[PDB]
């Protein structure tokens, strides 16, 4: 290697003078720019619409944290054009020159990291060390996939040798494709879904959640600065079901790399099989479609050690992520020590604008407030309502922490994403009957288990099947790397992130034979 | 990786009716184009000139077996500007690339192992063995070399780490280089000396000896055939004086890799070091200068064994060998038994045209003739003649096996390289005074000893000074791959052919940091 | 490995109190010792002579810094004997012993670091800085060699098996040879040049430069001290064009390491050449001989980054670096941004007695003095002045940092090494004509591109033709194992210091095979 070791990037906690001196000016200065627009980025030229996609703060709804461009079909094919132009030399440079490329790109995210931060704290409403971790784990994407990509280097497949000939096998990139994101990880996942592709010479054309337009928009200009060629990466902010569906359906698209909702999810996997008029290839779908997590608590673990990771994990930005415990299985023996751990924990979280660094701050959007609402409603007719339930006063989405208990395993609250602060208990005789009950529901991404009983967390390692699973510890906050991210059954096609196999997937082998 | 691991090609021995089949045909074929020219071969194509050179069957000198184009210096001029021109690209090439040219090559000289073993008989005089040793060596080169040089591939260099940089070394070619060669092993030497700077980005210049110059033509046919860009290698065959040492002197000259006489290769590397009018570098010269070697025998050997090795050592292609056992010494316990085995071998040997395959072929030209007779001569006045010593009857240069003993080590012709069938028998105390002098000479290439006693073969691994020394066998016959090939002292600079080694040797390193 | 990893020590900054302290009192001791003399070491013990050389202070050459003896003829025959008879046995120590010794030696050196920067700072006028960055070099030279070396350990060469016979190819020093150093890194490359051969069995003979003799007498306390045996490393201060030219063109010196100004170079190359009256080897000569180079900067580079690296660059200790830069180029759009950030940086830079730590000390000596000066007046011929070009008032040899702009390609200060705090600016149209200027001079050490434009930058990694390349960054301070140092043309034989590679330069091969 020609660099050093890899090591994930360090989560700032805030707990300095310095560091919170260096926040407190980041949130300012992107305060103070409110309101302005970003456009399009469309082979290496940023370029405007007449309409517009606005972007508010979810802790004060009336104001815009900015805008940017509108992309329709026409700027899809635009951005289309571009991408498989660009396609024809970036798939020829050395693999050395590409993974440089992600290493600037790396070093100019981690000089504007308080500045990203910030960003995240107004537009998706994440508290400081939320807001910290995204931005960490998109400068881990860049670091990792820049050195992972140089395994795959020409020519890197084993093969068996010939007699009078020369066998070479060697890895080559797809063409261009579509990455499509969401909004709880506007900078992370961005980042992670575009530049793997990218490393190994793949060109693509990214569309941002419509609620985290504008993080995209600051992301983009970290490619530019870096340099990343004309038509390589393409920012196309717009709605999802419009220019998102177009390109997916697209002929010309030769692959489609998404994270969101299972809904979605099934319906890019769905349209993905079809071969579209003239088109001529097989389309490759990655999809990372959330879950339904639970951590599993039996008598014998450390009660105070297990409330808190699971009101870490429950409760961290505000429940919206695809790795937060929703459900909390608890054995006969430790259902009352741990229920009452949790709930005092719990009571104490605060909730606020998240620029002040609250616990947890309002959720994304109206919508995604009407929605957890709602699956609260459903909640009070299925399970026992211990704790919120409600909205908080305020123009932002607040929504307090809730917790239902005695919820039957096949409850709706206790199947359905709902990906807000809510949490399921769900009572159980013992360990086996708590992987029963882990076990059934459509979905497999996280999991966890608090025990002290070695037999039960090996039986678990074995058993609990989660593509991510935790013992004695929060089940969110994967590092890339470290822990490879990806599902099971509905979370998914287990495409894992921060892994090495990740990138095999945006490469297919060629095999040339020479006789002599 | 891509290829069967390096294996030796197998030697010959024509021990099958249909070996000795096609070695006859091979003969006929080979006589019967007596009568060609070869061209010269300049970016590309066969250039013919004014002059010319001839080449005589040393067997029977009367008869012609072809005839080149003679290069003056415009012509050394025009192969000049065509490697210069070539480099510019090839120095490009990937090495993967590069390295099957060159594997591509080796199977068109495998396809074309008897024509060429039947060349050498007929041009140089070597028996079927001894011809089919350096085919089969010539093969070797390419084989190996092809596969060495991609250890070197870019980036190659282990470097040490630093925080936010990328630390890259590489290895790149030198540039156009000339290669002046042996007429004693005029295919292999002439191979490898070319392949080896050659299969890693460089471009060559080839000259070959005045007395195998029709042999040499072929190889480049091989190398035409193969598909080397234009002016990637340039066939130059001339006078040695004229057009090697107008070259050597040459401001834009990057490199000289030279096999022959001391004489000639002092003043090659004298000129080397100096810096020509307009010159803009310091020129590398590579120069490997023959020897003096010994055989020690002490008196726990198997004299049978040893006599045996000795005769093939000394007399092997008649003695015309840098690594030829051209003295013997023998301690007092052994010098007898060794001697007497010796004699009774060597009268046995037969001498006459080598296209018959006798034990002994002629020496390669009336110059070498006299060269050799001149050294008997001076024998006779410092040792004891005790067998062979004369010409043979006929017009070829046949000289027969001669022994000369009681021969003072300080003697001039246990000093000087006389490069034909004299071995001169040195009768020393122990082994401690054996190795005293075969270490007091000028040179320091071959040698070895027969012996039983553990202590005395490893103390001549840590003290008998040769580059190559062997134990209980033959000093002849360096494998590629299995023997580093060079030696120390006025044997030349240590330029290991067959080796990874060898490969360095046309490189230079680049390091390239990137501060991002 | 029985040690840690290898890690460059760390250049002082002297921010913090303890280490300004701590350089104070090494500052005030040293200063406390002008005047000391130290005899020649030969043989294991220190031997004084008659005459002397002395060495002043730069900042103030009414000063004595110390005195040594004077090496004549007589002295350089005792110190040959010495060297070739502790080879003998040397030679023979298991690797590990050698390598142990040299780490016991850096870490000797490493406690006494303040002394030997401090002696930097008085004798050849280092800021503190520059002082601790040499002495830090050296330290690396001996931690790093003494690792490379056991991978060149009995027995290492990776050879091809052979039926019934043990074939092992192992390294083997080369003898005793002579070490010529420069005095503007007379601790580091001083040191580099001579454990490097040493740690792999040779033995040397050291000859610092005029300049800087007292600090390579306090070397070799290090040396003693750690208790190479007698003969081993052998110091002999004294005329370059008398004991060393001597020693060069011995017949009994096997080789020679050598780091200077282009003229010796090209000298002792030749001479090296040349086969000495009953000499028995080819001489190996490495030489490092300068180089003159540029720094490119375009109009996508980040201007304030690049004046402060090209500052650093062309003025760091004196410009006294065979890796400053001296030339300027700037493509059209970048001329002026650029010109007048260096002016105004360069306008700020302190110049006065190396003690006081200012941006620039003095040159060396009166004769570097009149070198620099001579140079600036060739320049108001040739270039636009329009910094500096001035001698500063007082006794020491002070010069002004000095800019000449509007510098043809070819003028003299455009092409010859004046090694002064001289730069030459040169506007060229675009990158290409940039890369043009910058590879047309005899040399090819080190060169810099400040750009942000990835094209610009791969397109230099493979075509700005110097050893030792650096993007966005000062091109001088190359760091041992980091960058492997060393360039191309002109500027030497591109022997890579602090790189594996190096090693291999001072041993040869040998190949011993039994059959069984
Ligand atoms: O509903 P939701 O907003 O919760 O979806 P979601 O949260 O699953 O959407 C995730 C991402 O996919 C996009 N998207 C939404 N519907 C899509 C569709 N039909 N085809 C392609 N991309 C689509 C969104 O714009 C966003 O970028
Ligand atoms: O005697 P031998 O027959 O062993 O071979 P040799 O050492 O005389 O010559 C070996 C090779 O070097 C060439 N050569 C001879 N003299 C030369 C010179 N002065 N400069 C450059 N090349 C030269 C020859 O033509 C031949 O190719
Ligand atoms: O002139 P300069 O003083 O600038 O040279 P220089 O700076 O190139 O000298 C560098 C080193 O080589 C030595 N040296 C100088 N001339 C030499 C010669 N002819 N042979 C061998 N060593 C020599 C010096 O004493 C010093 O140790
Ligand atoms: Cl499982
Ligand atoms: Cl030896
Ligand atoms: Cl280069």
């Amino acid at each position: 290697m020609t660099v050093e070791p890899f090591r994930n990037e360090p989560i700032e906690t805030f707990q300095t003078e310095e560091a919170r001196r260096a926040m407190r000016e980041a949130l300012r200065r992107v305060r103070e720019e409110f309101g302005r627009h970003y456009p399009l980025y469309i082979g290496g030229e940023w370029v405007d619409t007449k309409e517009r996609m606005v972007s508010l703060n979810p802790s004060a709804p009336s104001e815009v944290v900015g805008t940017t461009a509108k992309a329709g079909k026409a700027e899809a094919e635009a951005a289309l054009e571009a991408a498989w132009k660009a396609f024809k030399t970036w798939k020829d440079w050395p693999q050395e020159d590409r993974s440089r490329l992600l290493l600037k790109a790396a070093a100019l995210m981690r000089r504007r990291k308080r500045e990203l931060e910030a960003t995240l704290v107004y537009e998706v409403g994440k508290n400081w060390v939320e807001a910290s971790a995204d931005v960490a784990e998109a400068i881990d994407f860049i670091e990792y996939y820049a050195r992972a990509a140089l395994r795959y280097r020409y020519p890197a497949v084993e093969v068996v040798p010939y007699p009078g000939e020369d066998n070479e096998s060697f890895y080559v990139p797809l063409g261009a494709g579509v990455v499509i994101a969401p909004w709880n990880f506007p900078v992370a996942i961005f980042t992670g879904m575009i530049v793997g592709p990218v490393a190994v010479g793949n060109t693509v054309i990214a569309k941002p959640a419509e609620d985290a337009v504008v993080v995209g928009a600051k992301v983009f200009e970290i490619f530019h600065e870096a340099g990343f060629p004309p038509g390589v990466v393409n920012f196309l902010p717009g709605v999802g079901e419009e220019v998102g569906a177009y390109l997916v359906e697209h002929p010309r698209i030769r692959f489609i790399n998404f994270t969101g909702s299972l809904e979605v999810g099934l319906k890019i996997y769905e349209a993905a099989g079809r071969l579209a008029p003239g088109q001529t290839w097989f389309k490759r779908a990655y999809v990372e479609t959330g879950g339904k997590d639970a951590i599993i608590v039996d008598e014998t673990a450390d009660f105070d050690l297990a409330a808190e990771g699971v009101v870490v994990s429950a409760y961290g930005f505000q429940g919206q992520k695809c790795s937060a415990a929703s459900r909390l299985i608890l054995t006969q023996g430790a259902y009352e020590p741990v229920l009452e751990r949790v709930l005092k924990r719990a009571e104490r979280l605060s909730v606020g604008p998240a620029e002040e660094n609250p616990d947890l701050g309002p959720v994304v959007s109206a919508e995604q407030e009407r929605k957890v609402l709602s699956y609260i409603e459903i909640g009070k007719n299925e399970g026992q309502l211990v704790l919120g339930g409600k909205r908080l006063e305020g123009e932002g989405y607040f929504i307090a922490p809730t917790v239902f208990t005695e919820v039957p395993p096949k409850a709706r609250i206790a199947q359905e994403e709902i990906f807000g602060p809510v949490l399921s208990v769900i009572r159980v005789k013992d360990f086996a009957e708590a992987l029963e009950v882990a076990n059934d529901t459509p979905y497999g991404l996280t999991g966890g288990v608090y025990s002290r009983k070695r037999e039960h967390l090996e039986w678990a390692r074995r058993e609990f099947h989660v593509g991510n699973l935790y013992f004695n510890r929060k089940i969110t906050g994967a590092l890339v790397g470290v822990q490879p991210f990806g599902g099971f059954k509905l979370s998914g096609t287990n495409a894992k992130t921060g892994a090495l196999d990740y990138l095999r997937l945006f490469l297919e082998m060629k095999a040339v034979a020479e006789r002599f």
